[PDB]
């Protein structure tokens, strides 16, 4: 339900660890973006 | 009560995640500066 | 299972601390790379 | 008593907090630098 | 054992904090490199 990693990569898209899967995507524009519904998914599992 | 993250983007924003809510913002450059109260709420849950 | 450290460096290389080991590679970009079969090892314990 | 976040701002300086404060400085330059003490108290609580 | 925080400075140089102590270093190469043991001593405790 939260996230177990949330971190920066050097161009500045935002990664995240949410139920074991790996997220990116640019960093929520306000506080009304739901980020984890439109990040890619790029890991769908072990991390 | 604390962050559970905290961390920089690369340019220089400070982000934290409080009470499962994200915030930014320009990091704090005395104690006298309350940078919770002054951040940019950009999470309002799931964090 | 999972990570215990999970972080880019400067150039853009993903790192993570999986059982105890150190690996390094791009991050994926698709959930059709199985990222831990492919980094590369760089650190075999004590991590 | 030790950091519960330890990290680095993308100019170089290192962030810290230590007993719910924040601190920042230059990273120590050895081991005979004394960082908590010569580091700015940044947050004086919450962190 | 194993490191409490493991991360990068934006000069590419990798940070560690292990048993209570601060090292520095070149990232490793290979799993032939005993990073630890090479590591740059920077900080005899309190991290
Ligand atoms: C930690 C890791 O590399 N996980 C990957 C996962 O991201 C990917 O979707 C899957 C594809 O089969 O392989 C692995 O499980
Ligand atoms: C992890 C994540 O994407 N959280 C967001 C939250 O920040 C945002 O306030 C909300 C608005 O709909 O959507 C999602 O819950
Ligand atoms: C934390 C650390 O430096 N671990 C290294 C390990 O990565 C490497 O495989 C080994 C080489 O013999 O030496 C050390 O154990
Ligand atoms: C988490 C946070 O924003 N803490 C700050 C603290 O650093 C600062 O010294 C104080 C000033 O009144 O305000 C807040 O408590
Ligand atoms: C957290 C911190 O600043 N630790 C330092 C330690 O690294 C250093 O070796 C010592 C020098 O006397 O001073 C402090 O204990």
């Amino acid at each position: 339900s939260g996230f177990k990693f949330l971190f920066f990569s050097p161009d500045g898209t935002l990664y995240g660890v949410h139920n074991d899967k790996l997220y990116k995507g640019t960093p929520p524009t306000s506080d009304k973006d739901n980020w984890l519904a439109r990040a890619t998914l790029i890991g769908n599992g072990g991390w």
